């Protein structure tokens, strides 16, 4: 069982230390269960994202390995192109040999230069792998280097540190009462059934179903649009002159829970978990972002609301795991 801490940075991303090579070159990584693919930036790239990041050299790795396959990744924000390589990947006190990554050519456009890590760890279905990466959880199970097929993650709260990823493991201490298993209804993300979203017992989005994933790997909750805009407005949260969904931080105490039926079962966050607090700056933690797909649009339940519930996915099985925080 591996056990990787995350730091917390400003409760927006959460990413943690890993080597690649002989001997290990350290990198920061977002841990991305919305995505599948490990890559970091490399020598290769000139990229200004490349020139102000930790950059592999595989000329300094005595295990390296080529390969002439190459990789392009397009996220939500931010992109990349590369080469994949392969090397020995330490991961949560794990060597992981024989791991195929992404070294990164060009990462074009901003939002990577201001962002704190390096590149991204995806732990996610082999499904949305970019050229078919086989992804670190897979090379893991596929060497039995975890006895368990699956992985936990709890994220903390208020910028504390604590955060961690058991690979392979469930630890019970981080919860309380026990786990609610939810079928994968889509294998490639981890991805659910979100069966309504309530306030005050009136449904206020997701009426009739609709597809969710568990993803650490974003920030905040985000779903369709317009429906977003209509709890933006129950929340009462509206946008300033500068972009930013503004609510008072008075309404973090006056205001009902939002509740996520899932399974079958209730998921309230409440006020002080869906508005972000930072010294009478008061955001709204849920942002309208539309990801379409056959099933339907996808909500992503980000890290605000993993924040609060402790979560294990199961390859083993194929379902999500939630229990509240302890
Ligand atoms: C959703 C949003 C708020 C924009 N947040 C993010 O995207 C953060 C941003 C972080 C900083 C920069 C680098 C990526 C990380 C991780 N991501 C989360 C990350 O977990 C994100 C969640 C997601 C899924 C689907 C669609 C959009 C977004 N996954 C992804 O972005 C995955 C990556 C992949 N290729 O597998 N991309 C896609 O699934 C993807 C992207 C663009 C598309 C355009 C047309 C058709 C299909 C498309 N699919």
């Amino acid at each position: 069982i591996g056990d990787e801490p995350l730091e917390n940075y400003l409760d927006t991303e959460y990413f943690g230390t890993i080597g690649i090579g002989t001997p290990a070159q350290d990198f920061t990584v977002i841990f991305d269960t919305g995505s599948s693919n490990l890559w970091v930036p490399s020598v290769y790239c000139s990229s200004l994202a490349c020139s102000d990041h930790n950059q592999f050299n595989p000329d300094d790795s005595s295990t390296f390995e080529a390969t002439s396959q190459e990789l392009s990744i397009t996220y939500g924000t931010g992109s990349m192109t590369g080469i994949l390589g392969y090397d020995t990947v330490q991961v949560g006190g794990i060597s992981d040999t024989n791991q195929i990554f992404g070294l990164s050519e060009t990462e074009p456009g901003s939002f990577l230069y201001y962002a704190p890590f390096d590149g991204i760890l995806g732990l996610a279905y082999p499904s949305i792998s970019a050229s078919g990466a086989t992804p670190v959880f897979d090379n893991l199970w596929d060497q039995g280097l975890v006895s368990q097929d699956l992985f936990s993650v709890y994220l903390s709260s208020n910028d504390d540190s604590g955060s961690v990823v058991l690979l392979g493991g469930i630890d019970s201490s981080y919860y309380t009462g026990s786990l609610n298993w939810v079928p994968v209804s889509v294998e490639g993300y981890w991805q659910i059934t979100l069966d309504s979203i309530t306030m005050d017992g009136e449904t206020i989005a997701c009426s009739g179903g609709c597809q969710a994933i568990v993803d650490t790997g974003t920030s905040l909750l985000t779903g369709p649009t317009s429906a977003i805009a209509n709890i933006q407005s129950d929340i009462g949260a509206s946008e300033n002159s500068d972009g930013e969904m503004v609510i008072s931080c008075s309404s973090i105490d006056s205001l009902p829970d939002i509740v996520f039926t899932i399974n079958g079962v209730q998921y309230p966050l409440s006020p002080s978990a869906y508005i972000l607090q930072d010294d009478d700056s008061c955001t709204s933690g849920f942002e309208g972002m539309d990801v379409p797909t056959s099933s339907g649009e996808l909500w992503i339940l980000g890290d605000v609301f993993i924040r609060q519930y402790y979560t294990v996915f199961d390859r083993a099985n194929n379902k999500v795991g939630l229990a509240p925080v302890a």
